[PDB]
């Protein structure tokens, strides 16, 4: 019994994690096999920027202008090239402590852990979303750039995140393994704001029956709903539009508490209306919507209470 | 900016986590240098009377894919002390400690003997700790890590009627007046911990959340006849002095926060939040406050 927001282990990440330092800037970098990965802008001064061009502050640098450091070990730049957004350092040393794993580019409403490094050395471990406007809502203060998000499903250890940098309104934006920015970012201080942002119902619907299985029904009503007028309703609340993919992913869920998805609903559409009247939802007052289909059925029993 | 529940990175924990198996019980173990613990109830009470009867090979003892043999076998409290034929050689630098309720630890919930998860939690007033434990999760561990050094705080042992978990320190002594044994037993009336209140208060202030300031302070008398009808801990002046890095930093009293909070529980949030919190967050001490928002590394 019991929902939290669990993370995965972060130990095999924790050996891949180093210092990048480059002239004045120092951030993370993440050490897999002989390549260590990093934003592109620890090239960059804080005036450049503004209008960075990349390609000609990267073509003055030469592999020594690279310090990387992995513990207490200064590792040796061979080679560097860009790839998007990140700087991709080819170090003479393999990282002993490599895991299985994969880089994988994550759509809004996935979850994630983030290690949270500073200098090289991890801090803390978190979960988070991918959020509808491509923001993550972490916890992260300057010199956390480079920190990785990850999931951990089996053994091998999928990277989908990298922190490049926070907006105005405290949010952080980043990019995939492959340096390429989730949402309408640049690695610029620019004019950037996050779009509004939206409620992950699928995610809300998820939890809504992880409640279920952990022994509360009352949110539930004798009411059921069609697809779009749920979506006419839950539009009005900024709720992100329910798809058919969204209701067939909840499936297995559905027959496990024996509750339809068009009748979970109908009831987040009476929690919109009514708010929880004193009550809570697994211990919480708001609408969780950070956790998936996917991570209710890993963190949950399979046998409903 | 950003304020979330955070866990110390697992990775030494991990390196320590291994699979228990006696008879029909499978649960963890936590395997440092030449000894492996976990809760004693993996031989079921009478614990003398049934550990005399089990011998060193009736314990199966798996790290990885690789079985330990179990040399030796002691009872310290409500902990089993298996001795084997190899030291862990990813033991980290460690201690064992007890914690008091109000303090936070991070939990590797495990199962078989591998990590499944990690999540931040508080020891309640109760002495209970409100986790998100399944069957097989026994001998899961929480601790604190200082530099380099780990310190292990929590063993669990079980699962309350109200889903609510036990357990014991790594010396096998439980925190709260619990037994390990099937019979009548009940989580206590838990109360919210309010020096955690305040350092949380603290930390929305740091983050630019300041709608619920006012320019009014209370006495810490008044403010203790106000928490005791909320069922809030009592503040004591050593809470109050604990605080007091915060104070200085943001330039707000703690009997000036305390006036805040006292608003708070008289009148609700109106429908607002703070650091995305409709509920008074009580799981944060004001060590983790100045830690995640200075960003300490390990
Ligand atoms: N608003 C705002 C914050 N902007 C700045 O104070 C300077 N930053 C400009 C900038 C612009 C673009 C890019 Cl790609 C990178 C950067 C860098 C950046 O965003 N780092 C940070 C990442 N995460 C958390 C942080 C918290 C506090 C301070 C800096 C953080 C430094
Ligand atoms: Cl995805």
């Amino acid at each position: 019994s019991g929902f939290r927001k669990m993370a995965f282990p972060s130990g095999k990440v924790e050996g891949c994690m180093v210092q990048v330092t480059c002239g004045t800037t120092t951030l993370n970098g993440l050490w897999l096999d002989d390549v260590v990965y990093c934003p592109r802008h620890v090239i960059c001064t804080s005036e450049d920027m503004l209008n960075p061009n990349y390609e000609d502050l990267l073509i003055r640098k030469s592999n020594h202008n690279f310090l990387v450091q992995a513990g207490n070990v200064q590792l040796r730049v061979i080679g560097h090239s860009m790839q998007n957004c990140v700087l991709k350092l080819k170090v003479d040393t393999a990282n002993p402590k490599t895991p299985k794993y994969k880089f994988v580019r994550i759509q809004p409403g996935q979850t994630f852990s983030v290690l949270a490094c500073y200098n090289g050395s991890p801090s803390g471990v978190y979960q988070c979303a991918m959020r509808p406007n491509f923001t993550i809502k972490g916890s992260f203060l300057n010199g956390s750039c480079g920190s990785v998000g990850f999931n951990i499903d089996y053994d091998c250890v999928s990277f989908c995140y990298m922190h490049h940098m926070e907006l105005p309104t405290g949010v952080h934006a980043g990019t995939d393994l492959e340096g390429n920015f989730y949402g309408p970012f640049v690695d610029r201080q620019t004019a950037q704001a996050a779009g509004t942002d939206t409620t992950i119902t699928v995610n809300v619907l998820a939890w809504l029956y992880a409640a279920v299985i952990n022994g509360d029904r009352w949110f539930l009503n004798r009411f059921t709903t069609t697809l779009n007028d749920f979506n006419l309703v839950a539009m009005k609340y900024n709720y992100e539009p329910l798809t058919q993919d969204h209701v067939d992913i909840l499936g297995p869920l559905s027959a496990q508490t024996g509750i339809a998805v068009l009748d979970m609903c109908a009831s987040l559409k009476e929690l919109l209306q009514n708010g929880m009247n004193g009550r809570t939802i697994l211990g919480s007052a708001l609408l969780e919507d950070e956790f998936t289909p996917f991570d209710v059925v890993r963190q949950c029993s399979g046998v409903t209470f």
